[PDB]
C-alpha cells in the first residue's frame, strides 16, 4: 500500500503538540526538556534560561498550524524574554538558535518585538567580533558586558551568521551586519591554502590557523552551508563563487571511498594527506549541500553512505570509523541531519525516494527516542532495546520534526519554491500567510 503522505504529516503534527504540552508542563519559560525525569536544564547560562526551545520551536509551530501554541510561544518571549544578562553566551549558538529563531517566528507573524529582540541580541552578540582586529568573533561575549572569552574558534563559529545577520540588514536597512558577517568569512577564504582548503580552526587575535585539518565535519560544517545560502537568500556573488570553489575543492581532495562508499576524511589542509578517519553523523547536511551548489550525484553517493548507517544500525552512529563503517561512540544527540539532506535534496526535484527514506528515520526516532513527556537522546544504540539518556536538544523542535512536516505536509503555508532553511532549520524565507 502506498504511503499516504497527509496521514504521515498529520502524525509528525500531532506528536509535536504532544511533544509541546510536555514541554509547557515540566519546562516551560526552560531551556531543554528532560523528558525521561520530566524536568528542564538550561543551555546557554547555567540558572538563567532563556526559554531555548520555546524559541526554536516557534517556526515549527506556526507553519504546523499549531496557532494556538505558537501564539502562547510568541506572547511568552514578548513579556519574558531578555538579553541583559551578566554571563557569558557562545556566539554560534546564540545566534543560529535564538537571533534565527526569533527572526523565523518575526518573518512568519510580522510581530516587530520579536525582530527588535532578535536585532538587540545581535548587538550583543557584535561586540564579539568588534573584539578581534581581524572581524573574527571570539567564542563567548558577555551578553550585558560585552567582555570576550576564547579566540580559538573553528569556521563554523566564525562564518555561521551571514544568513541571520544577512536577513537582519535587509530588514532593519542596516548593512552593518551582513558586513560584519561577511567580513570573517571572506578571513578565512583569503587563506585558502593552493588546494583550496582551509584549515577548520582558526585564532579570532592571530587571525592564522592553529590546526592543520581541512574538514566538512564538526568545527566546519556551517560554515560551507552559508556561502551558498548567502547566494540563495542575498544574490552575494562572492558567496556563490565561494561556495561552489570551496566543494569542488573538498570533491577533490577529502572524497574518499572505503568499502565502496563515499565518505569525507579530514585531510592536511596544504597537502591533501588524510589527517582522520572518524566521520560524524553531523556531517550528513553535506549530502544536501552537494545538491543545492549543483553536485547533486555526489550529494546522492553521500546521502546511501549515511542510508547504510541507518539500515545497518537503525539508528546512525553518533561517528563511524570511515575505514571498517563501523561505530565509534554508542550514545547520540537525536540529530537531524539525515532528514535535513533528504529535504535539501528533494526541494530539488521532489523525488519520492527522499521521502521513503525520511520516513524510515521519523519512524525510527518514534521507536526509540520517545519517552514519558517528549523526545530524548539515546545512551546505547547497540543494546536491545536501546537506552535512553534524559535530554531533548534545543535543536530537535527547530530541525527534524519540521523536516518531517515539511517532506509530507505539502503545507499551503510554506511557498516551497522560495523556502530557505538556517543551519539551525529556521525559515528565513518562503512563508505565505494566511
Ligand atoms: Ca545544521
Ligand atoms: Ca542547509
Ligand atoms: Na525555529
Amino acid at each position: 500500500t502506498p504511503e499516504d503522505w497527509k496521514a504521515l504529516a498529520a502524525d509528525v503534527r500531532s506528536e509535536f503538540q504532544w511533544a509541546w504540552q510536555g514541554y509547557v508542563a515540566k519546562a516551560w519559560g526552560k531551556d531543554e526538556i528532560n523528558p525521561v525525569s520530566g524536568t528542564s536544564r538550561s543551555f546557554f547560562i547555567e540558572g538563567h534560561d532563556l526559554g531555548l526551545s520555546l524559541v526554536e520551536a516557534l517556526d515549527t509551530l506556526w507553519i504546523m498550524g499549531l496557532d494556538a501554541e505558537f501564539q502562547a510561544g510568541v506572547d511568552w518571549v514578548k513579556a519574558n524574554l531578555s538579553f541583559d544578562v551578566d554571563g557569558n553566551a557562545q556566539v554560534f549558538e546564540t545566534n543560529i538558535r535564538l537571533v534565527g529563531g526569533l527572526l523565523s517566528a518575526h518573518l512568519a507573524s510580522g510581530d516587530p518585538v520579536l525582530l527588535a529582540k532578535a536585532r538587540d541580541l545581535a548587538d550583543r552578540l557584535a561586540k564579539a567580533f568588534e573584539a578581534s582586529p581581524h572581524g573574527l568573533p571570539w567564542r563567548y561575549v558577555n551578553l550585558r558586558t560585552g567582555a570576550v572569552s576564547d579566540p580559538e574558534t573553528n569556521l563554523a563559529e566564525i562564518g555561521t551568521y551571514l544568513s541571520e545577520f544577512g536577513v537582519l540588514s535587509q530588514l532593519t536597512g542596516e548593512r552593518k551586519y551582513f558586513d560584519m558577517a561577511k567580513r570573517a568569512m571572506r578571513h578565512t577564504l583569503d587563506r585558502r591554502s593552493k588546494i583550496g582548503l582551509m584549515a577548520a580552526n582558526i585564532h579570532a587575535m592571530t587571525g592564522a590557523f592553529t590546526s592543520r585539518n581541512a574538514s566538512i565535519d564538526v568545527y566546519a560544517d556551517s560554515f560551507y552551508e552559508y556561502l551558498w545560502d548567502a547566494w540563495a537568500l542575498f544574490g552575494d556573488e562572492d558567496c556563490k563563487r565561494w561556495a561552489v570553489e570551496c566543494v569542488d575543492a573538498q570533491l577533490a581532495h577529502q572524497a574518499k571511498r572505503y568499502d565502496g562508499r563515499l565518505w569525507f576524511p579530514m585531510v592536511d589542509f596544504e597537502t591533501g594527506a588524510v589527517t582522520g578517519t572518524a566521520q560524524s553523523e553531523l556531517a550528513a547536511y553535506y549530502a544536501g549541500l552537494l545538491g543545492q551548489v549543483g553536485r547533486k550525484a555526489q550529494g546522492d553517493d553521500y546521502l546511501a553512505s549515511f542510508t547504510y548507517l541507518q539500515a545497518t544500525f537503525g539508528v546512525i552512529p553518533e561517528s563511524i570509523d570511515v575505514t571498517t563503517g563501523q561505530p565509534r561512540r554508542k550514545h547520540t544527540g537525536l540529530r537531524p541531519e539525515y532528514p535535513d539532506a533528504c529535504l535539501n535534496l528533494w526541494l530539488i526535484d521532489r523525488d519520492p525516494r527522499y521521502r521513503r527514506l525520511a520516513a524510515i528515520h521519523y519512524r525510527e526516532m518514534k521507536a526509540t527516542s520517545r519517552a514519558a513527556f517528549g523526545y530524548t537522546a539515546l545512551k546505547d544504540i547497540t543494546t536491545r532495546p536501546m537506552t535512553q539518556d534524559d535530554n531533548c536538544p534545543g535543536y530537535w523542535w527547530s530541525e527534524q520534526m519540521k523536516y518531517y512536516y515539511l517532506l509530507f505536509s505539502d503545507t499551503p503555508r510554506i511557498d516551497y519554491g522560495q523556502l530557505q532553511l538556517s543551519t539551525e532549520a529556521n525559515v528565513l524565507r518562503g512563508f505565505r500567510k494566511v
